[PDB]
This record gives C-alpha cells, structure tokens and sequence, in this order.
C-alpha cells in the first residue's frame, strides 16, 4: 500500500472532556476521549477542519506542530485562539506538498510525524493540560509513502507512558512480518531515550532508508525531549523472529520505575515463544 | 543572493568588557559589548585575525567551535592561550572548503552554524564567563549558500534567553515573505527543546532541504544541550500568514518561567492581525 | 587507507563476566583479563558471531546487544530467561545482514553502524547495577567498502564518569598528525551529556564522514547523547589544525568542571606535543 496524492478537504469533530482521576482527553465523539488522543492521518495537500467543542469547566485549546495553520488557529490565549468552557471553535489545519519556490529553493512539505496538544490548561503553555492527557498524534503522508498494517502511538509524558501507572505497558501485538508503524512523542519536563529490542530504524523522516544513497544513521535508541516527535516503520520480527520484544526508556531510573512495555510479536499460529504473560 | 567563494584574509578587533550586574560580553568596539556577542560571518576559505583585548580585571579567553585553529588559538589556560587582564592577543581562525583527499575520502568543509565563548572565567571550562554572557555566533557559508534578508541569534543560556530577565523576549520582526535566518546556540547546565509556532525547517546543515532527494526530517522542535549550535532559514509567514508567532523552549517548566519570545510577522502594510501585548 | 570487505564469516569467541576491584564488573575475552569498557567487537555486515559466554560471578548476568540481529533466546533478559546463572555458561549468537531491496521494492537497512553491548539483569531487570559497575562495551559493524582506521578509541559517558574512571583521570588517547582515528562514543546511566572535541569535527551520519558533496548532514563538533545512545566517527588527527593536546569533554558545564575531560594527544612526527606541559 502507498499513500496517494492529497488534496481533500476533510472535517472532523473533536471534544475535550474530563476523564477519571483528574485527567483530560481529546476524543472524536462525545464520551469517547482517550489518552493519547485520536490519531489524525492526512496526505500532503489535505485540509482538515476540526470542529472543536470544550465540554470541560476550564478553558482548553488545540495547538498543532508541523502543519500549516493561520494565527487564528494557533490555539493560544495570547491570540484569543482558545476555547471557553462549553465553547466551540473550528480549528483549520492545512498541508502542502514539497516543491521548488520561485526563488529557486526547495520548500519542505508537511509530511512527517507530528502531534497536537493543549496550550492553556494550568498555564499559558498548557503545562497542566499536557500533564492531564491533552495530547495526540498526527501523521501527514507524502505521495508514495509506504502504508503500514498497524500504527501505535507511544508518548513519554514526564515519567509515564501514555499517562498510565508505572509498570502497566502499554503492550502492542503483531504477527511476524507485519509492517508496524510507531509514532513516538515526548511531553513534559524530562528528556528520555527510546529503545526497542530486536528492531532498528533510520534516523530520517520516514524511519526507512530511501535506498543505498541515504547516509542517515541506523539506530535502536533515540534521545528525545518535550514536544519532540518522530516515527518509523519496522517489519515485525524481521531477521529476529517471534517473541516478547521489550521497548522502554533507557534512562535507567525511568525503566526501573516502569516506563517499559512489550512489542508482542506472534508466530502465524498466534503464539509467542518464551513469553508467559 | 548567494555566498561567494571565500579566501580573503580578514581582520577584526574584539574586546571583552564588564557589563551591568556582574555580566560580561564581547564587542567589536570599546563600550559596545553585547550579549550575545557580535555575529561573525565568513565564507569557506576565509582567514580571520581577531585582534583581541581584555579590558576586564580577570583573565578571559576566546574559544571557537568548528573552525580551524592552531593550538595557540585554543583559548584555554592549559595551552596558555588565554588573555591576562588588560592584555591583548591575536586569535587566528581559518576555514576550508570541502574536497577529495588523496586517499579518496571526502574532507568535510568548515561551513555551518558555530559559536565562540569564554573558556577561563570562573573555571578552566569557562563556566563563569559563559554564565556571565561571554558567547556569540559564527556563521561559515559555503559557496552558493542562500543569503537571508536578516539573521537573529537565540541563545538558551541555563534558564535565560540571551541572558535576559525572564519573560522579556527577545522579539524579532519580519515581513511576510522575508527569508529569515535563525542561529540557535545552547549553553550551561540544562538540555532544552527549541520550538517555533507556524514554521518548520529541515534537520540538516543549512536548515533547508537540498531538493526532493534529501531525506532529513522536517521538524519544528529540536532537543539541544550545552554548546550545541544549529541554524536554519525560513520564509516568514509561508503558508500561514502574518501574526505574532511564538518561539519558546518546550520544556514545560522553562516556558512557564519565561523562556519565550515572539516572531512578529507583518503584512506588507505593517499589520499584525490580532497582536495585542 | 584499508577498506572493509564483504562479510559472511561465522566466528566464535569466548567472553567472561568477572568482578573487578572496588565493586566493579567487566567483560573480557580471556579469563582474568576483563576490562571496562569491555573488548571491542568488530564484524563485517553478513558475519555471524557466537559468543561462548561464562559468568564467573556470584550473581546472574546477561549480554544484551544493540542493533545486531539476535533471536529472543539471545535477548539477554530475565523476561525470556536468556540471562546466565552464577558460574553458568551460554552461547549468545549475533547475526548481521547487508542492506538490500525487498521483493516489494522497499529498502532494508543493513546492520552497519556503531553499537554496544551491556548487562541487562544485575541489580534490576534493566541492568542498572551491572551497567553502573562497568558491564558495557563497543560493537562496530562495517559495511563493505567502509574506510578502516589506524586506531579505535572508545569513550563511554557512564553516569558522571568516563569509562568508570576516577574523576579527572582521562582517559587520554595518543595519535600522530595525519593518523586516521576512529572514536566510538557510548552513553549509559541516568544523565544526558554533550560530547565535544577541540580542534576536530565530524558529520552527523552513520560513518561520521560525508559520503561526498551531496550529503547534507550537519557537520558538528558537539553532540547531545543520552543513556544507551551510541555513535562514532573518524577524524584525521590534527587535520588543518596541527599537533597539540586537544581536549575532549562533556560540555555540560558542571560535568566538565567535575572531571569528565580527557586529552586527544596529537603528536608531531618527532613524537613531541607543542605546549603540552604535564
Ligand atoms: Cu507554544
Ligand atoms: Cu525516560
Ligand atoms: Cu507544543
Ligand atoms: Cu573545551
Ligand atoms: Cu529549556
Ligand atoms: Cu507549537
Ligand atoms: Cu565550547
Ligand atoms: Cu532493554
Ligand atoms: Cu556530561
Ligand atoms: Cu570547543
Ligand atoms: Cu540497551
Ligand atoms: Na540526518
Ligand atoms: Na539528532
């Protein structure tokens, strides 16, 4: 599968809602908010109209990295781009293809692994909102990009993965040979290093080398800090086989205190060697 | 415009001077020291003789990243290349173009976003001098590099931008369509993440993709540590329009305590929609 | 300079985990000769390595490698019981592969790069004690045609030490002007660092050297790194700058002030170093 050329005007509804235990999340339908928020996928050239509604009792906003937006969709109190309690607003995101500018230089396209998050809860930089769970992934694909069999989002938010209690994953399941896309986002106060056992990727836009001329370092460990985002695709078990393959932050106290999960790679018969749950 | 081939021998006078409040700065002329220090620009092949004078009552030095220098211009006490109080010294920086060696390998040129700083005030690694403001940017351009309409230097020094009081910018002004160059240097004890709203750049030498075959990640958020330097050029307002575009460190406590500033992008008539400080 | 050949050899080596002085712990290829960092392993893409491993200590230990191909039975974790009991033995197998076009037209990245191995089970189930104690070492996998160096030096930022040495004690590395010197740089523990080399620079890519005039990788002399990061590069000692005692150090200011410093001692042909007075 390959991404097509973009150019569609898409729309979606988004809600900010309180969740259990002081948390807050984005959802695409009322009562269905999650942490991380829903995955938004666009092709270069697509436009996205996000009909947003704040269902909480405190102001919230929606700020996006990487994509084109006018200052009116910045999502900050400073620009009156926030949403009052009960309020509604339409945030508009646009994307563009790469291309040669009139001045002769190459204009980078929108394609990449991006994310959106709150910018007004607790502070005017969204410190409380991000801590509470108001973040989500955005993928913009370029014409011809390889499409995956599954996509999984891993957010290192302070000392947690996806706001979960320590030592509770998440885990992700695949079958040997699956083409698996990982979106990796970092938030909060701390730097982290993301490590995946049994697998590696290229440190470039897609995480895949373009061919024999791409000099990007191939890695299995990557330092990241607050609001960094990257992504990659792997072939599950390629050259290594089935198994419970760990991923974790490699900062030693962070892995010891529980930012660890499993990439559960199954044989075609659905079983995982060496793994007792 | 485009950078010419280099090869000139250039001279400049530089002074280290005390500034108000225990600060120290470099300057091109007596009594005009600034933090950051003056921007030095060279073309690959140029030689620069810095006629240096220490107007201060403590030793100071000038150490440069990236450029060619002999051990006698290292700027360290260890090599006896510091400057005594009231003393003078000529620091020589050289640069070179890339090219094929005899062994067939490719020698990397000097071009890049670099910086200079003190190496002896407070400690033999310049911890006091750097804290006090003794740092500045150097740009070395390759023949053919695109030249910007303006260059702005942003230094994350511990918990400050350019040693400024918290919450005091700096702000930079441009018109929609301007080609704006940012030089980004980090110093001190902390890691940071630099983020720009509404704009993005390529993670490579120039900050611009060379063309459709360049696989560098396109980003708007970059982790950086002490003595890191990078730079890029953006088209102000490209695809997003005029506005007060924030830049800040994205480490949540840092943005909250005042590591924030504004990229004020004006329409040709001078208007900035919705700006209201 | 020499060039790496195509790989595909099947090799075997013995490795031991051993206690060292001061509560330290190290890997070695011969009994009683363990070192921190552990021995440098070098493979050409396509090679297979069978590590006949023996744990001579009184605690379970493991061998976990980054980047290379290994089956789950060579993961080196308690999770899948691939650690080594006290006094026990185990064969760990590492494989590597060349890059190539898959049948579906996508490009498979090869194994080549700067990698490392370390313990994963001493103290905690992530090897916090083992790594702190010194159980780490470098692995280089070369691609056919990679340029070969005159010498290779490994620098590990482990917590606030270099190579588990006492503060301010280097290590120093010696070269002659013109030498092709390879640096392998590994980070472990709890802290981020920035590695800086005076007088020298490299390209931020797989090999540390630009492939030619079309490579847009940033050329740098300073690089941020965190726990279990690894990278490497080659420089021509003294190129364009001459002989001297060229410092390298973490550039986090308090780390350089506390002793995360060392010297790249670049000598004239007559063996002397101008300005270097110890
Ligand atoms: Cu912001
Ligand atoms: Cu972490
Ligand atoms: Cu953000
Ligand atoms: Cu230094
Ligand atoms: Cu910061
Ligand atoms: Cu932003
Ligand atoms: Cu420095
Ligand atoms: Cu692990
Ligand atoms: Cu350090
Ligand atoms: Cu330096
Ligand atoms: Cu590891
Ligand atoms: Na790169
Ligand atoms: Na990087």
């Amino acid at each position: 599968g390959a991404a097509p050329a973009g150019g569609e005007v898409r729309r979606v509804t988004m809600y900010a809602e309180r969740l259990a235990g002081g948390q807050m999340g984005y959802g695409l339908e009322k009562g269905k908010a999650s942490i991380p928020g829903p995955l938004i996928e666009l092709n270069e050239g697509d436009t996205l109209h996000v009909e947003f509604e704040n269902t909480m009792d405190v102001p919230v906003s929606l700020h996006v990295h990487g994509l084109d937006y006018e200052i009116s969709s910045d999502g900050t109190k400073q620009n009156k781009s926030h949403v009052e309690p009960g309020g509604t607003r339409t945030y508009t995101w646009r994307t563009h293809e790469p291309g040669r500018r009139a001045d002769g230089t190459w204009r980078a396209g929108s394609a990449g692994y991006w994310h959106y998050h709150d910018h007004v809860v607790g502070t005017e930089h969204g410190t409380g909102g991000i801590r509470n769970g108001l973040y989500g992934p955005v993928i913009v694909r370029r014409k011809g990009d390889v499409l995956p069999d599954a996509t999984h989002t891993i957010v290192f938010n302070d000392g947690t993965i996806n706001n979960r209690p320590a030592h509770t994953g998440p885990n992700f399941e695949a079958t040997v040979g699956d083409r698996v896309e990982i979106v990796m986002i970092t938030h909060g106060e701390y730097y982290h290093t993301f490590h995946m056992h049994g697998h590696r990727w290229a440190d470039n836009r897609t995480g895949m080398l373009t061919g024999p001329d791409d000099p990007s370092q191939v890695i299995d460990n990557k330092i990241c800090g607050p609001a960094d985002s990257f992504g990659f695709q792997i072939i599950a078990g390629e050259g290594v086989g089935a198994g419970a393959w760990m991923y974790h932050c490699h900062v030693q106290s962070h892995s010891d205190m529980g930012m660890v999960g499993l990439f559960l790679v199954k044989k075609p018969d659905g079983t995982i060697p060496g793994y007792d749950p």
